């Protein structure tokens, strides 16, 4: 125990409350290449670049300065 808070825990947070049954995990940090699952329903069938920006915006991936080597995968809430 270091830090109570943390970033990928905000990210985390903030999706956890806005989606309803959908589960987020974010594993690295701001600005860096990091790797972050997320399952929710919205990703039904095809995954549009709304739920692709959407997740990519609020897990904060272009406001620090990640690189291109982030890993994300949208699959619904079935397949968990």
């Amino acid at each position: 125990m270091r830090k109570r808070p943390l970033d990928a825990e905000t990210i985390r947070k903030l999706i956890e409350s806005g989606l309803p049954e959908a589960r987020v995990d974010v594993q690295g940090e701001d600005g860096v290449h990091f790797e972050a699952t997320v399952v929710s329903p919205a990703f039904v069938g095809k995954a549009p670049l709304a739920r692709h920006r959407m997740v990519y915006a609020t897990l904060g991936e272009l406001m620090g300065g990640a690189i291109h080597a982030l890993q994300l995968k949208t699959l619904t809430p079935d397949e968990a």
